[PDB]
């Protein structure tokens, strides 16, 4: 019965993908950002310039105050509020109702986005990174304990809406085979990258550099973020491959956006990036290939024209590798919590390049993959 959940997501990689939910009795409708990069369920509970609606605890008869404060600092943006519990449901999700923890946001800073269309956030990662501490059971954990919903979900983010299949895998949302990588540790959705190639060229770095100090799958992050050393190597390789044309130094920093005559974007000059992930069997891995149409996020024409403009969706990180929404977009991603693994398959709503195609290929042989994990 996953068909009811197909296409239940809206938004983009820039402002975030969100799903509709209801909290309290009577049910209060709110759009909630889908974030596999955090573990707190929180909604605006007070007026805000960017909010068109918010959670009103007083109007809910099922609301319960936990008499405890909470705050959450994200890489960018933060909020604080009061903890409590209330009945929660997902209209275009499993037909169930569960009591989960809810952080009523009373104050925030650079958290809500103007015009994003969402007023809350659904942290889908594990309790280990929940605030104030791992005692605050995350939404998905509550859902799985209180109902018969299987312990797993899948995300199909489509750039250029999308689907969040709660409790299973919808075989009609992807093509080819699903390839699985182990979830290294249950806190963020941590994985291990064992090799990286640009246009078939191996970056030739100590694979530990790829996972320094970790690598995570974050639907709540827009770009592909890479550790300093890896970012520099990647940019250097991407520059050479596209040396045909020159771009502002600010462009490679994700500041300036490059434009081209409507339909003249030189995709061919931009290389494909292949990230190899640790597999399920000894010395085995697989790779996902990212096309330029993925790491070149399209943006509105800053001018008064109508030319195709984009922003370099690859940026430097100091908190490890982050496989964000722009990476997830070409693929169907299965967060198989039950079997502690993450699956990747070519999405039905994949990118359409002329002579190239985003892919998930295997199997590959890779020795000493364990040494790729950072400690
Ligand atoms: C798809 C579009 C996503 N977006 C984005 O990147 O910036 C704006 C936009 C929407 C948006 C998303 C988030 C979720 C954050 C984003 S982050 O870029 O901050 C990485 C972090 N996950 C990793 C992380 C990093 C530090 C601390 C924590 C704890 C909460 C466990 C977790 C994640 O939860 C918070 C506020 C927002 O306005």
């Amino acid at each position: 019965s996953f068909v009811e959940m197909v296409d239940n997501l809206r938004g983009k990689s820039g402002q975030g993908y969100y799903v509709e939910m209801t909290v309290g009795s009577p049910p209060q409708t709110l759009n909630i950002l889908v974030d596999t990069g955090s573990s707190n369920f929180a909604v605006g509970a007070a007026p805000h310039p960017f909010l068109h609606r918010y959670y009103q605890r007083q109007l809910s008869s099922t609301y319960r105050d936990l008499r405890k404060g909470v705050y959450v600092p994200y890489t960018q943006g933060k909020w604080e509020g009061e903890l409590g519990t209330d009945l929660v449901s997902i209209p275009h999700g499993p037909n169930v109702t569960v009591r989960a923890n809810i952080a009523a946001i009373t104050e925030s800073d650079k958290f809500f986005i103007n015009g994003s269309n969402w007023e809350g956030i659904l942290g889908l990662a594990y309790a280990e990174i929940a605030r104030p501490d791992d005692s605050l059971e995350p939404f998905f954990d509550s859902l799985v304990k209180q109902t018969h919903v299987p312990n797993l979900f899948s995300l199909q983010l489509c750039g250029a809406g999308g689907s969040m299949i709660i409790g299973g895998i919808d075989h009609s949302l992807y093509t080819g085979s699903l390839w699985y990588t182990p979830i290294r540790r249950e806190w963020y959705y941590e994985v291990i990258i064992v090799r990286v190639e640009i246009n078939g060229q191996d970056l030739k770095m100590d694979c530990k550099e790829y996972n320094y100090d970790k690598s995570i799958v974050d639907s709540g992050t827009t770009n592909l973020r890479l550790p300093k050393k890896v970012f520099e190597a990647a940019v250097k390789s991407i520059k050479a491959a596209s040396s045909t044309e020159k771009f502002p130094d600010g462009f490679w920093l994700g500041e300036q956006l490059v434009c081209w005559q409507a339909g003249t974007t030189p995709w061919n000059i931009f290389p494909v990036i292949s990230l190899y992930l640790m597999g399920e069997v000894t010395n085995q891995s697989f790779r996902i290939t990212i096309l330029p149409q993925q790491y070149l996020r399209p943006v509105e024409d800053v001018a008064t024209s109508q030319d195709d403009c984009y922003k370099f969706a690859i940026s430097q990180s100091s908190t490890g590798t982050v496989m964000g929404a722009v990476i997830m977009e070409g693929f169907y991603v299965v967060f198989d919590r039950a079997r502690k693994r993450i699956g990747f398959a070519v999405s039905a709503c994949h990118v359409h390049d002329e002579f190239r195609t985003a892919a998930v290929e295997g199997p590959f042989v890779t020795l000493d993959m364990e040494d790729c994990g950072y400690n």
